[PDB]
């Protein structure tokens, strides 16, 4: 990414993730996490 | 338009505009402005 931010308020958000409580059977959504980003190459995620 | 309204609350909104702070380089969104409208011909925007 060139930019990547997480937010608890949908202002400028580009997309959102669904936060859920996963139990023995059913998985249910409790909150949404907002994501602001710009595709690019300055920032790289890594496994470590 | 037959109808055109601006709102600060997304109830009935048909679409929204993105309000941003444009600086020397980066442009970033601060607020959203909601638009309620019906296509038609009763109301015309004008340059003056």
């Amino acid at each position: 990414f060139n930019k990547f931010c997480l937010s608890l308020s949908p202002v400028g958000a580009n997309c959102k993730f669904d936060v859920a409580a996963r139990t023995r059977t059913n998985e249910q959504v409790v909150r949404s996490l907002y994501v602001i980003y710009e595709e690019g190459d300055n920032i790289v995620g890594v496994p470590s």
